[PDB]
């Protein structure tokens, strides 16, 4: 890691030279073992509130693409569930595979999904994501699963700008995107606390993974994949298995929201 990436020389098993974290004792993401997890009653009904969510931009960071939300503002937030107090929207990105049967970071039974949406939330206890990330209850991000079959007709906007931001460093406007139509029906969901998956690996996470998958169609996963890491006019290395394996579950307990 010389700069991280998701290659042989500078993926996740080497993370750990640059990030000691990445051997931490709650590190992200888990395998999910649906027997073992247990419903807790002590959760409240979760709460995602995204009608006044602002879009503000698309960016390919070299890693994945953020879809960047103006925080500036109580707007779009996530509370209730495991959560104490109020979680404010501030990006989402994706994590997808180059084969249809990879791509998700969390895993259910060891099942890989095809990718994994993670919206990203902080604390607003803390006054702005760079304080949250010095927090063990500074970040909760909700992650849903993609599966391949139907198509989501709420994901084609960002498919379709996706040709503007081939390669790292390039941004467009991305304005009036609305999160809201990247959700399943059922808002069920497994939880535990973990980190970041990408470096800096920070372990400030409450991490909320829906049950319910989306479908997303093969066309629409094909334009994730033709994506680049690499810059413009650097040799091409196609932006495809961009996850993190399920790490270590230590001493950890997943709670689920449902019987
Ligand atoms: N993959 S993840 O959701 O754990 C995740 C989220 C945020 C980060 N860090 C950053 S810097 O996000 C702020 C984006 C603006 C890294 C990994
Ligand atoms: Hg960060
Ligand atoms: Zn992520």
């Amino acid at each position: 890691s010389h700069h991280w990436g998701y290659g042989k020389h500078n993926g996740p098993e080497h993370w750990h030279k640059d990030f000691p974290i990445a051997k931490g004792e709650r590190q992200s993401p888990v395998d999910i073992d649906t027997h073992t997890a247990k419903y807790d009653p002590s959760l409240k009904p979760l709460s995602v509130s995204y009608d006044q969510a602002t879009s503000l931009r698309i960016l390919n960071n070299g890693h994945a693409f953020n879809v960047e939300f103006d925080d500036s503002q109580d707007k779009a937030v996530l509370k209730g569930g495991p959560l104490d107090g109020t979680y404010r929207l501030i990006q989402f990105h994706f994590h997808w595979g180059s084969l249809d049967g990879q791509g998700s970071e969390h895993t259910v039974d060891k099942k890989k999904y095809a990718a994994e949406l993670h919206l990203v939330h902080w604390n607003t206890k803390y006054g702005d994501f760079g304080k949250a990330v010095q927090q063990p209850d500074g970040l909760a991000v909700l992650g849903i699963f993609l599966k391949v079959g139907s198509a989501k007709p709420g994901l084609q906007k960002v498919v379709d700008v996706l040709d503007s931001i081939k390669t790292k460093g390039k941004s467009a406007d991305f304005t009036n995107f609305d999160p809201r139509g990247l959700l399943p029906e059922s808002l069920d969901y497994w939880t535990y606390p973990g980190s970041l998956t990408t470096p800096p690996l920070l372990e400030c996470v409450t991490w909320i993974v829906l049950k319910e998958p989306i479908s997303v169609s093969s066309e629409q996963v094909l334009k994730f994949r033709k994506l680049n890491f690499n810059g413009e006019g650097e040799p091409e290395e196609l932006m495809v298995d961009n996850w993190r394996p399920a790490q270590p579950l230590k001493n950890r307990q997943i709670k689920a929201s449902f019987k």
